[PDB]
């Protein structure tokens, strides 16, 4: 049994600090080379990590979700593996327990998965992730709003059938109220999400402007933060040519 696998072993222990530290230490190893990431996978981390998500231990959940997150930042192989290990079911589950840092890692996790191909994107919507995600947009938690928006954006970067789901979940008007929030990153992600949704067809572009996106977006264009401006401008543009 090599070092990595004795870690997956330690995950199976009933001590809180034991699980947490092993989970934490996997979280870091899995945030390096593509090589490090696959070493983690074939060491069988995924079954064990996913099951930690169902222990009601805030700190443990936070490290097991984060680990999944970091693994989902690797290539398409990891993302396929994370999915086949049933993460999405538990991950979306974690979004309903009001736990700042745990909702946060869960979102980034889904978000990252959602950055994969179209097969990955479908599995996210089918796992009921949309409804829960949209809900997190109304929490008074700048960090959570950012990761939730970030996920939707990725998801709204898929096909028509995806964009349509995002609208149907009632994203649009929550997203716009984000544009008025005085946190740079949040605005950045909301605007990005909007910009993507507004790369669909006339139906999709229409429901954006009806949601009052235009004036807020043009408002952000006068803020002093390059990155936000870019996302706003890019947004005003796919709205414009329609």
């Amino acid at each position: 049994m090599n070092d990595l696998e004795k870690l997956v072993e330690l995950l199976t222990h009933d001590d809180s600090k034991t699980q947490q530290e092993a989970a934490r230490d996997l979280a870091e190893i899995a945030s390096g080379n593509a090589s490090a990431i696959k070493q983690v996978i074939d060491a069988g981390a995924l079954e064990k990590l996913v099951e930690l998500l169902t222990h009601d231990d805030s700190k443990v959940q936070q490290e097991a979700a984060r680990a999944l997150a970091n693994i989902a930042s690797g290539n398409d192989e990891a993302i396929k593996q994370v999915i086949d290990a049933g993460a999405l079911e538990k991950l979306v589950e974690l979004l309903t327990h009001d736990d700042s840092k745990v909702q946060q890692e869960a979102a980034r996790a889904l978000a990252n998965i959602a950055s994969g191909n179209d097969e990955a994107i479908k599995q996210v919507i089918d796992a009921g992730a949309l409804e829960k995600l949209v809900e997190l947009l109304t929490h008074d938690d700048s960090k959570v709003q950012q990761e939730a928006a970030r996920a939707l954006a990725n998801i709204a970067s898929g096909n028509d059938e995806a964009i349509k789901q995002v609208i149907d979940a009632g994203a649009l008007e929550k997203l716009v109220e984000l544009l008025t929030h005085d946190d740079s990153k949040v605005q950045q992600e909301a605007a990005r999400a909007l910009a993507n949704i507004a790369s669909g067809n006339t139906s999709a572009i229409k429901q954006v402007i009806d949601a009052g996106a235009l004036e807020k977006l043009q408002e952000l264009l006068t803020h002093d933060d390059s990155k936000v401006q870019q996302e706003a401008q890019r947004a005003l543009e796919n709205i414009k040519s329609g």
